[PDB]
């Protein structure tokens, strides 16, 4: 006999809706983008919000509710062209003089809207505050620091391609990098550099280099005083390159932890379906960051799902897979949506995102959208 000796581990999904994004029905009417991100509840408020920013041509839709509440309440944006890009992002008001871990700066959170021609920041606080840039943008990122353009492409002295906004008044200044040797700082202006995420808390840099293809990592932070060099008030300092066979630029990118604590950096690679993680952790001086192993895990799609310390992994096959951190837990089954082998269906799910709270979105491979909550294995 056995003698409930384990052999396999199967994780009950639960509490399966149909999603779609709120600012779908108030926009006019067909490319559309949106993202979730949790909301504030007050304090001891025993309720999940979600909040949704949601792009469709000239508009952008604001909005905050919950899976349990009835009524949400929006904030729409009309502009005259095309909308190229919305993100929530924040500049700094007044600096942290504190060392204590309870301290933090003060800022002003506000949803930044770009068109061809210019750039709206709309405070919370109620400030529109508009811009323009001198050059065309190919993509902006938030950061601690507020914003961070990448310039399109169009004696010896090439144009910076990358450029911080530190306050939405104030003029954009061209981002620095500097990269350790074993045997000084410098204007970014290699085109080959793609930026592929951003993160605040630690404020790091992940960019892809298109000429020897691989990903490197970087702290970003205030340049020091010694800028004897437009001066740049941001620099990108080289923490971390993969040692690493046709290697993509990373589709997608994120910080996941185990029940342990241990952060991992992962990023997609579609080319060769896997999922990069690589162990870090912060200094114990806390000055930096330190990076350990680099484990593939197989996947075609893959989210974190921050409240309960695990990561969803979508599989070439179409299975969906619990891990925590590197560690595979088990296969996760959904009532109503069997996996591909165990259905006749041509349904499959096609990609995992908008995680928030315990609760992911699927994309079906029938153009619908599903919402599922994954179980406490804590």
């Amino acid at each position: 006999s056995n003698f409930y000796e384990e052999r396999t581990t199967m994780i009950a999904a639960r509490d399966l809706q149909e999603f779609v994004p709120f600012g779908r029905d108030h926009c006019k009417h067909q490319k559309e983008s949106w993202q979730l991100r949790k909301g504030v509840s007050e304090i001891g408020e025993d309720v999940d919000y979600d909040e949704e920013l949601y792009v469709a041509g000239n508009m952008v839709i604001w909005s905050k509710g919950s899976k349990s509440q009835a009524l949400a309440v929006y904030k729409a944006f009309t502009v005259d062209s095309p909308v190229q890009q919305a993100l929530w992002c924040d500049f700094i008001i007044s600096q942290d003089k504190s060392e204590k871990a309870y301290s933090s700066n003060e800022v002003e959170k506000c949803i930044c809207i770009l068109q061809s021609s210019c750039i709206n920041m709309h405070s919370i606080e109620g400030k529109d505050y508009i811009a323009s840039l001198p050059f065309q943008v190919a993509n902006v990122w938030p950061t601690k620091y507020g914003l961070l353009f990448e310039r399109s492409a169009s004696p010896r002295e090439p144009l910076p391609t990358m450029f911080s906004m530190l306050h939405p008044l104030d003029e954009i200044t061209p981002l620095v990098c500097k990269s350790g040797s074993l045997f000084r700082v410098q204007y970014v202006v290699d085109h080959a550099m793609k930026i592929v995420f951003l993160n605040t808390d630690p404020s790091i840099v992940m960019t892809y280099d298109a000429v020897q293809n691989v990903h490197s990592v970087w702290t970003l932070r205030r340049v020091k005083s010694e800028e004897e060099n437009i001066v740049p008030e941001l620099c990108i300092d080289h923490l971390w390159t993969e040692t690493i066979e046709k290697n993509s630029q990373a589709s997608k990118v994120f910080i996941t932890s185990d029940l342990c604590g241990q952060k991992f950096l992962c990023f997609l690679v579609e080319s060769q379906l896997q999922l990069r993680c690589v162990k870090f952790q912060e200094s114990n001086d806390k000055t930096q960051l330190i990076f350990g192993s680099v484990t593939n895990i197989p996947a075609k799609d893959a989210a974190p799902v921050e409240k309960i310390d695990t990561m969803l992994v979508l599989e070439g096959s179409g299975n969906l897979v619990l891990y925590t951190g590197v560690v595979r837990v088990g296969k996760v089954f959904i009532p109503g949506l069997p996996a591909p082998s165990l259905t006749m269906s041509g349904t499959y799910i096609h990609s995992i995102r908008d995680p928030v709270h315990n609760r992911v979105t699927l994309e079906l491979s029938n153009g619908s959208m599903v919402r599922i909550t994954i179980p406490e294995i804590a």
